């Protein structure tokens, strides 16, 4: 459980099984067990997302409904329609349940203050390329959960890993 008092941060992210998460301004692959377990586990909660992500997300659908969407930016003159951009980590994760949806660079910036990872592996063959965004590596305080390999209705295998730390 949450204590309302605490400032609980989990990232979640899908990749492929190179480490790469995004190419080319977006995601590489479409997956729609990816899409509804993502949903899951963030909705009623704090959304926080890089820039680059916001960007990434088409301009009808965003903010993502049903949760707060705040934005990371260091430029003192990026806006975020329906959304809060702020500058620092600190002010972003002041939910008692805070959610880093990405991208790259944001899962590195968070992952110090986290203590848990939620993780979609598709099982598609994407080398990773100059440029790509990388999902964070994980040292050993972090202890996981794999699960087996299941198979979406599009044709590819996919996995889902949990992962905690103190
Ligand atoms: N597969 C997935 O699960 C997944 C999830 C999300 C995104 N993606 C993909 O990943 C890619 C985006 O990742 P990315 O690493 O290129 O970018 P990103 O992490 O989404 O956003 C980078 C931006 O965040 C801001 N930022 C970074 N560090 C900051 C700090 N310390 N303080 C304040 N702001 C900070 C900067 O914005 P300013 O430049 O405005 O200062 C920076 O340019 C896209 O391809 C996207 O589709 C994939
Ligand atoms: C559903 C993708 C995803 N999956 C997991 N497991 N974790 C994440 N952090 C994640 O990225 C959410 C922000 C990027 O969203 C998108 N970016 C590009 C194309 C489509 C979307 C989807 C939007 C809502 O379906
Ligand atoms: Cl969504
Ligand atoms: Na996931």
């Amino acid at each position: 459980l949450v204590p309302r008092g605490s400032h609980m941060v989990g990232l979640i992210w899908a990749q492929a099984t190179s480490g790469v998460i995004g190419r080319g301004g977006d995601i590489p692959w479409r997956l729609p067990e990816d899409q509804a377990h993502f949903r899951e586990i963030t909705m009623g909660h704090t959304i926080v997302m890089g820039r680059r992500t916001w960007d990434s997300l088409p301009a009808k659908v965003r903010p993502l409904p049903g949760r707060r969407n705040v934005v990371l930016s260091r430029q003192a003159d990026f806006m975020a329609s329906g959304a809060e951009v702020v500058g620092s980590l600190e002010e972003a994760l002041t939910s008692p349940e805070t959610w880093v949806i990405g991208g790259g660079q944001v899962y590195a910036l968070a992952l110090p203050y986290a203590t848990r990872c939620e993780v979609t592996e598709v099982d598609i063959g994407l080398p990773r390329e100059a440029g790509d965004a990388l999902a964070p590596v994980l040292d050993e305080t972090w202890r996981g959960e794999t699960g087996e390999w299941r198979f979406s209705r599009s044709g590819l295998r996919y996995r889902l890993y949990s992962y905690h730390r103190s």
